[PDB]
């Protein structure tokens, strides 16, 4: 990764083992669960491109999950190709060249030229930009390794509200939309799909009523 | 994290590996008992809002308290913006325009914005406003998820006195409350709901006791 | 905590999740035994009053203990401005504030003038006269959550002299006294609670005969 | 390995403790599985020949393939020396001699021409030379150790088609080849591998579909 | 501890919570055998006399042995005092008086004074003479619980040479003796100790044999 | 151990509480396999003559093999002396005295004497010298705790060839020789002591056939 050294150079450190475990571990204990997207976002802080291959080639099984992320990558690699065009000149002593999608995901880019985008005097993140296209695989990645849909929650005669809600935003986090899409299904269906019981109670409350007011009246 | 470097400049660095794990881990094996508050304040100290974003996302489950959480944090900030208005004049030197109160939650804010907030030659401490909000959130979720009350406990005549005064701690610990409402539970809850023989001991004590004089009274 | 930076000034770092883990879990695999003093004093070297706080707040259960605990910090505390009196002028450069004993506890102080009380030119250790509170506390639980009392301990007639007194100091180091209290009951209890097989070959040596004379004597 | 310190110049570090135990407990757990050679290439980031050494040697067992992982570093130091000339003038000015193949495996190489190799002005890789010939033997290992076919794989109709999906490309992670090839197989073999009624809905879906897309079409 | 900054000056630092937690465990798993003794010298490695009480105190239970090992520390300090008179003399400039016997145990100094001693620029080492005290009660210790006798040791016609000679070496160690008297033991003890079948063989071998001939001999 | 400071001075740190559980964990996990030798050989790196003392004196058990282990240093130490007379004339201010083969045991010289040895301008590497001795040492015990002879090596009716390989480097490699001694039973060996069927396939082949050339053939 690129830390920063106390004399203020952003210098390349090496993945600390620490790192790789940690990111093998989440992966098989939790899968891929929407809190791998947060634990990969941290783990890979300040990541090279290299780097980030590193931990993705060091996840062991879920290979069709990986097959998926290749190709999510070719996706937005080539959604970079078609709104940076490669820009050829000579080779000056100030600048880099021109990154092209495919030495953003590491595949034709060395250490050092990738190490070299990211620590530059204008800089241009190929770690964060290769990483904004992983997180964005992993979301398809969760939103199909989801087998509910918000849909299919409905409270049970005898569940526990806070139970109902757990689960109702537990697929809802997983099923990643729109903020405004994830909204109104909860002013929609959270209520609606309420046991009668609580229901009425959520009703008797109207509907600017937070979820704490929602919860704390159906207790028991 | 905005950590210290040997350079007196506040420097940010990496939210480390073994922080990530003990923030997952104290959430996982204690849930959000009232000992996680303190552990969360200590996980996040100098954290960026980037910082407790990540904390908050990566806890696995629980996703009822985290939507009660991101409530009191909308809360904090419509607050925080009516407190502070918004700043008419263009862009100023060596200077931070104030954050707004989602910048403060980071969901507006880039990292170089908070890094900027918190480095700043007079600091605004974006991440620890956001801190103050999100524990604020956490200390509603314990209550509410606390099932016991100061009045329903009691001392059983099988039941210890100094086991009763953990439960009865504990269940005022447990349940959010002003300093002298809980002391006033202790004051009166305490001895009455105490069982009469262990009761009668605390009354030939009298009211100025040490809880340590009552219990080693009630010890046998 | 305030460790020394490689610059040679004091400077406040991150209280690390490794101290915090190892606190909570003596606490929760040792309880309150003896060696519980000797891992707080070492877990907090160099903590302030709010690195302190932390500590206590993560201990899970044992709130009566921690109820004791904060009685005897008003008990000290109380003792602080009973010899402390406010001293009140103006604001000086040189110079801090007179702290209170309330601002010992950390409850009316902040984290900055915590820290600038521990690293300034005259230092007033705010965070070691805590600490020396809270030790004083724990030595009351220690004393309290020993069941055994010196005196009920008895060498069995099957039983190794080693084990007895294992036993005999075990109980003899809870029951927090003065050395020259300790020190007497040892003369007086040692060999005179000891079964009299053994007994007599105890008082077979002399009262000048250390303790390892003693335990290589009744050996078997 | 060779490490930056804070003076800018690559300094030679003692392998962490940390480091050996991973690289032996992801051979012990992992064994030869594909996953193990990105860990080897990160574990062994910065390392010398003499440092690669000691990892392979720490390999508790699989004798076999160690003895394999030998014979085709042996191919390749010959052919290092077959690529790059022995050198007739004597002994040049602040320059390191070119190293031959057995010196960049270390046989017959002292660390300290390792380091200086590595630490030269014009830096020469003797230790990333090494890891690439490692690493082509892990290649060969794992392979050879895969007996998993991707012609074999195919799809129950009561296995999952996302299952299947795992395996197929597992099998052609496992086995090494030419991105070209891993298409071609990918292309082909993976429909009609799958079973008939996954099929035809792969089929229906036509040959522009994502993986995500036959995935989703297959599941139900 | 007294450690050495980058500032070639030793400076203090907090004794690490990892170090504490090795000291502990090495007590709880491996009790007061011979490889503890080690264990304390490595861990207790640059500690001031209040960081070796430290980990003597936080040693749970074997109370016995500990009051045994304060014995052993209170003969040496007094033989310390008897070594070095007591001075007349005031005040003097950059100077450090001389520790008395208590003060090198640390019950009459101050962390200030040990720090000191230690840092004074022609050093007086407190805390390596009081781990010496230490030391020596530990070997008291370790020989009084060693129940195992050098002579008692004896190889069983069933039992292998290899295991009764690590018995044997295992004995002497655990027994504190001269250099010279261990092998004396080895010389005469070890082959008549032995069963006549591995001890004929020995015999054959003669005096001038290595252990590991009289093994391989035995060996069959 | 002498690391290297940020200064380019080699300073002596202490011996890390990981370094030392991780040498006491292998040789309790992993005993005298041969894997032991390069744990040691990185555990110890840069490690003083005190430094591996405290090592092999925290091994548990064993004590047998410690014996050898001291009988071989002792030999070895003897060959320092016969190879390296001592050289006495004055003290000087620029140069250390010559070191002796018990010096560089750390029999009879002391810490800041091994560190001065390592640290000076021409150095004399007393921790590489005493290292080379043990790791020789080991040599022995792993040959001797070796029950395996080579020869004793043959693939079974129903073992599959891979499973054979293994066994026969793994003997092989604990019977430490030339590798010339080890090339010369490879190709003596590991065909002769085929099972016939595997045995003519291997024949088959050439002798000019890799391993790998050897273990695909015999796949099923
Ligand atoms: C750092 C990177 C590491 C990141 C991130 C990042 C950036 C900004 C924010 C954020 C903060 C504060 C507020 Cl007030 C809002 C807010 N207000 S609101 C009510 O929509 O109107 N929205 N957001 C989100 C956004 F900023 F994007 F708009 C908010 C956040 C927070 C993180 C947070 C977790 C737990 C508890 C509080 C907060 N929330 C989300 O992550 C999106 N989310 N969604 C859903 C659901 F249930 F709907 F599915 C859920 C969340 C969830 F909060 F996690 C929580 C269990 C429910 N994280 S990473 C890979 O970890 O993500
Ligand atoms: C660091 C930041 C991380 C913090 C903090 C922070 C700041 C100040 C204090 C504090 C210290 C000393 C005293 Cl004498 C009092 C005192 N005396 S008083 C006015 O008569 O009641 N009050 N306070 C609290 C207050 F600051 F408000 F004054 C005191 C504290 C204390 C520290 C402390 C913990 C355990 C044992 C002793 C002390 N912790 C709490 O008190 C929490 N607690 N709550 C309850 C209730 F009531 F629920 F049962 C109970 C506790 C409890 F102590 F564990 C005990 C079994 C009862 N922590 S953070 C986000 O983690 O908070
Ligand atoms: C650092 C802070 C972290 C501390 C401390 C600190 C400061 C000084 C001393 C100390 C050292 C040497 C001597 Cl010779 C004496 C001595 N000589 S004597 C025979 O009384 O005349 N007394 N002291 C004590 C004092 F200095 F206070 F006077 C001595 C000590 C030592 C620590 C030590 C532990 C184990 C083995 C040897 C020593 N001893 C105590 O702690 C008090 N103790 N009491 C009792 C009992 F059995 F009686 F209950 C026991 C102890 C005990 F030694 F632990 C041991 C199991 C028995 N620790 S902390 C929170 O960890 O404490
Ligand atoms: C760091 C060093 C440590 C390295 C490396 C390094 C360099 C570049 C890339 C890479 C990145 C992005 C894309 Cl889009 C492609 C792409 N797209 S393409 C041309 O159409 O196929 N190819 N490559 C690979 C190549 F560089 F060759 F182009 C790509 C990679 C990727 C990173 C990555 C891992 C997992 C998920 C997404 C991405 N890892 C592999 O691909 C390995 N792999 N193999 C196979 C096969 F085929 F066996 F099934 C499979 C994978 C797999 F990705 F896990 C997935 C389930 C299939 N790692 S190291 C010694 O560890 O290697
Ligand atoms: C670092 C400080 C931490 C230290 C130390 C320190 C200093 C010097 C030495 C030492 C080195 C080499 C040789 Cl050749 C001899 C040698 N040869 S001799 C004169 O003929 O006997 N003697 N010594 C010891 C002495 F220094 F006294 F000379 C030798 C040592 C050695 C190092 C060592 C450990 C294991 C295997 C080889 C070597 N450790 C011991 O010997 C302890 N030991 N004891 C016994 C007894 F007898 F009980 F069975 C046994 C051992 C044993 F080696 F494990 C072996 C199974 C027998 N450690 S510390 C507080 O931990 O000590
Ligand atoms: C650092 C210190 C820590 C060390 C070391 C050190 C120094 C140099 C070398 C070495 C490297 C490359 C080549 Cl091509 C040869 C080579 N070529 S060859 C085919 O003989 O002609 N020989 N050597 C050895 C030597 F340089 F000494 F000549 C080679 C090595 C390597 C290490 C290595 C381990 C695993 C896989 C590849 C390599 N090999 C050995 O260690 C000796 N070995 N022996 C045997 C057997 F099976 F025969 F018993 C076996 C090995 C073994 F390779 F480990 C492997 C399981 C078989 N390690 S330490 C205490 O860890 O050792």
């Amino acid at each position: 990764p690129i830390v920063q050294n106390l004399q203020g150079q952003m210098v390349h450190q090496c993945i600390s083992p620490r790192t790789l475990n940690a990111w093998v571990k989440v992966v098989e204990e939790k899968a891929f669960s929407p809190e791998v997207i947060p634990m990969f976002s941290a783990l890979s802080c300040g990541a090279t491109p290299q780097d980030l291959n590193t931990m993705l080639n060091t996840v062991g099984g879920h290979q069709a999950a990986m097959q998926m992320l290749k190709e999510t990558i070719n996706e937005e690699a080539a959604e970079w190709d078609r709104l940076h065009p490669v820009h050829a000149g000579p080779i000056a002593p100030g600048q880099m060249r021109e990154p092209r999608g495919s030495d953003i995901a590491g595949t034709t880019s060395t250490l050092q030229e990738q190490i070299g985008w990211m620590t530059h005097n204008p800089p241009i993140p190929v770690g964060e930009i290769y990483k904004r296209w992983i997180i964005l695989g992993l979301n398809k990645i969760v939103r199909m390794y989801s087998p509910t849909s918000i849909l299919d929650i409905r409270q049970g005669p005898k569940e526990p509200f806070r139970d109902y809600v757990d689960r109702f935003y537990k697929t809802l986090r997983a099923e990643q939309a729109s903020q405004e899409v994830k909204n109104a299904a909860t002013e929609t269906l959270l209520v609606q799909n309420a046991n009668p019981d609580c229901k009425t109670i959520l009703k008797a409350l109207g509907p600017g009523a937070t979820l704490e007011e929602m919860m704390t009246a159906c207790q028991g």
